[PDB]
């Protein structure tokens, strides 16, 4: 029978804890985070931290977790994923349970009911390291990954810390699921064991696209033993905490046959001493072909493991710390210089996966609207997003990263963000070399009519063109594609996908569409002109003036801007409208393009403070009528509850918008207040307050609920589109920094409460420490503003 379950006896507030919350807090310098929890607890979600590779990433929960994958997510994956809140069973586990008394300790929380027991869990930049204290033993686990090699490395260190000797014995836990699904590759799974090198090889030749990939788990060490079925590991009538292959019996029978239920594990048995230690350094690691598998292991048991440990660490805190500020605020300089580029760089760029969310496709637009924070990683994105490009003018929304293929939407603004990334691109760096340059088109079957999108298969073709045309080529098909009224059609959809289905052979169109493409004309004629193209930018003054004519005549509600209209003329984003009442998208993107007028801006202006008023959810609400009833059917954001992500909930990627947008018009005062806001840190859960909370304080998340009694909760944390827009705007709005020239300039415009901070930024090799008084000046010499 079931033995219930032992409640835990909570646990005090220490010091050394800046955010001093219920579970954990800053441990300053903003680079390690440290969570203090009991036995039998937990926090209200998995606290997830990722560390990623070029071509491997795994993410680890604060009381244990697990989730490789070696090419692609939702292709290969090593063990299984589970986006379930309240119990999120881990597919790898570690015990160190005493071989006399049976007891069972375990350095995760989730693994051991034990209340008497201490657990501790640090995440930092590129490494997690869990330690777990039980009865005067104490075990500690370390997490991190190797550089160009996709292996991943597990140190478990046990300190003997009693008066007499104790025999241990430690397990080594892992689920075997090789595909985007469970249960429908674990009946054709292989596995093997060698007996010279002490590893397990791991084999699915029963995926379609994935026929010789082999995994492996091995030991620095000599293994007694090893299993093979979970039927033998965990067995019948037991769980996670109890696996019953510890207690009836200690020895693991060598098994080939395939089961029901894939596994791996090494056997290690360990006699210690009073005050004695030993390092452990378990590796997880895959590779194709059993020759690459071998050479690997080989390589990996002998090279080292702390040495990439401590390279790992280098790597993190060199590229983290290329800028740096020293704000009086504690959750500033604790999360903008630190964890801000390494949620950026790990999630957008190495590992686009977290607890929950799975994209293992490229996107045209998130890649272009990525890179902007920080340069050559920018180039190298805009030109391989340029190879995406076909000769009619259509652009790939998603591709496989190694095969290239991927499905043609028939989305308008995403050809346009080429431009903006293009003229960011030469404002900032000034090459100009990058737009004259060879790229291939690619030939598809083209899309019918009467569908949104076709997969096919792309085939290049030996036609190249420069990036100029490429560009001029996706802005000339918008031009073409522009409706009756003037303004670009919204065919396929917008900037939010959510509103699909608003075109679709029809005249539907969207104001924040033109005021992109009029933004990004702007700059793309002087580009022209500087080349020598008069037909072109003719044709496109042409049309940036008649847009420009049509936004401030057609596009003006009376006091705030509309968002567009429906294919029966029915307005979007009207008042007279009962749903879609403001829409924070145009109102914002009118400041920013640089269009429009002043008086009309700051008017927009006004009625965003409509759906700010919500303070105490503190999130900036896009729509503030919820959408319930499909009055004229906008799309398929009226399935998502009202209150929930882009219906009247909380989008960061748009809200940061507002916020540069006030940054500019000189509302720093209310600038910082919005920064604030969005700040996950200090929103609202400060020690136990925010219980309903549930999500991270030190990472941006994307959604946030505003509407009805679970409102107040983020979710959708660790892949938002808001982290690199967010580290912009503190970079430039609230501190007055940016490189528009290649030369830096200081316009800053300090806020009320923090009246003085310093920043040091290493460019070009160059680190010098920028001071900034409270109205001019610099530490390293007296020198004017913006010089």
């Amino acid at each position: 029978p079931v033995p219930a379950f032992p409640v835990a006896e909570p646990v005090e507030d220490a010091g050394d804890l800046d955010f001093w919350n219920g579970f954990g807090g800053f441990a300053k310098n903003g680079q390690e985070y440290v969570v203090r929890l009991n036995g039998g607890q937990s926090t209200p979600h998995p606290w997830i931290n990722v560390i990623s590779n070029e071509n491997f990433g795994f993410h680890i929960s604060a009381e244990g977790a697990g989730f490789s994958w070696s090419r692609n997510s939702r292709d290969y994956q090593l063990t299984p994923w589970t986006n379930d809140p309240v119990i999120n069973r881990p597919g790898e586990a570690f015990y160190v349970a005493d071989v006399e008394t049976g007891k069972l300790y375990t350095p995760c929380a989730a693994l051991s009911r034990d209340p008497e027991a201490m657990f501790e869990t640090r995440h930092g930049l590129g490494y997690s390291i869990l330690t777990g204290v039980a009865d005067t033993l104490e075990v500690e686990l370390t997490q991190t990954v190797d550089r160009e090699k996709p292996v991943k490395f597990s140190q478990v260190i046990v300190r003997n810390k009693g008066s007499k000797s104790r025999r241990l014995k430690v397990y080594a836990y892992v689920e075997w699921v090789l595909g985007n699904n469970g249960q429908k590759s674990a009946p054709f799974i292989l596995s093997r064991h060698d007996a010279g090198s002490n590893a397990i090889f791991a084999s699915n030749p029963y995926s379609i696209d994935y026929s010789a990939r082999t995994s492996f788990l091995t030991l620095d060490s000599e293994a007694s033993g090893f299993t093979t079925s979970r039927r033998e590991f965990i067995g019948r009538f037991g769980s996670a905490q109890a696996p019953q292959g510890i207690v009836a019996g200690a020895a693991l029978s060598g098994t080939t046959e395939v089961d029901g239920d894939p596994c791996a594990a090494l056997m290690q048995e360990i006699h210690l001493k009073p005050g004695e230690e030993r390092h452990m350094t378990f590796i997880l690691g895959d590779a194709d072909n059993a020759e690459e598998a071998e050479a690997l292991v080989k390589d990996v048991r002998q090279a080292d493991f702390l040495s990439v440990l401590e390279e790992s660490k280098k790597f993190w805190t060199g590229f983290t710390g290329q800028l740096q500020v020293s704000t009086p605020d504690a959750g500033f300089n604790h999360m903008v210089n630190n964890w801000l580029p390494y949620q950026a760089l790990a999630c957008r760029i190495l590992a686009r996966t977290a607890f929950y969310q799975s994209s293992g496709a490229f996107g045209f637009r998130d890649q272009l609207q990525d890179t902007l924070a920080f340069p050559d990683l920018a180039r190298t994105q805009i030109l391989r997003a340029a190879g995406r490009q076909f000769p009619e003018g259509d652009v790939q929304h998603w591709w496989l990263p190694l095969t290239g293929a991927g499905v043609r939407t028939t989305i308008s603004d995403d050809v346009v963000w080429l431009a903006y990334a293009i003229n960011q691109y030469v404002s900032a760096t000034g090459d100009a070399a990058i737009l004259d340059e060879s790229i291939p088109f690619l030939k598809g079957p083209a899309l019918m009519p009467g569908q949104h999108d076709a997969f096919f298969q792309p085939e290049t073709s030996e036609r190249s063109a420069t990036l100029y045309e490429h560009a001029a080529l996706a802005l000339d098909l918008a031009i073409h594609r522009t409706g009756e009224n003037g303004l670009p059609l919204i065919l396929g959809g917008d900037w939010n996908d959510g509103m699909n289905r608003v075109g679709v052979g029809g005249k539907g169109t969207s104001v924040w569409l033109g005021w992109f493409l009029a933004g990004a004309l702007r700059d793309f004629i002087e580009i022209a002109e500087k080349r020598g193209d008069t037909d072109r930018v003719g044709k496109w003054a042409s049309h940036r003036e008649k847009l420009r004519h049509v936004l401030e005549t057609a596009g003006w509600d009376g006091s705030y801007y509309r968002r567009g209209y429906f294919d029966d003329g029915t307005p979007l984003g009207s008042a007279s409208s009962e749903e879609c009442q403001i829409d924070s998208l145009g109102q914002s993107w009118s400041v920013l393009s640089g269009e429009g007028e002043e008086g009309r801006s700051r008017q927009a202006m006004d009625a965003v403070m409509e759906h700010l008023v919500d303070e105490k959810t503190g999130i900036i609400r896009l729509f503030t009528p919820p959408f319930s009833r499909a009055s004229h059917d906008p799309g398929y954001i009226k399935g998502y509850p009202p209150g929930v992500r882009e219906n009247g909930g909380q989008y960061t990627h748009a809200a940061t918008w507002v916020v540069l947008a006030l940054a500019k018009q000189g509302r720093a005062q209310e600038a910082w207040n919005c920064f604030k806001l969005l700040n996950p840190v200090n929103h609202a859960l400060d020690a136990a307050s925010s219980e309903t909370y549930r999500v991270e304080p030190y990472v941006v998340t994307a959604d946030v609920y505003g509407e009805g009694a679970y409102a107040g909760r983020g979710g959708w944390s660790w892949y938002t589109g808001s982290a690199g827009w967010l580290y912009r705007a503190a970079v430039e709005g609230i501190l007055g920094i940016t490189r528009t020239d290649g030369k830096l300039h200081v316009s800053p415009s300090l806020p009320e409460d923090w009246s003085g901070f310093s920043i040091r930024i290493t460019l070009d090799g160059k680190a010098r420490d920028i001071a900034v008084s409270r109205k001019a000046g610099t530490a390293d010499v007296s020198v004017s503003v913006d010089g």
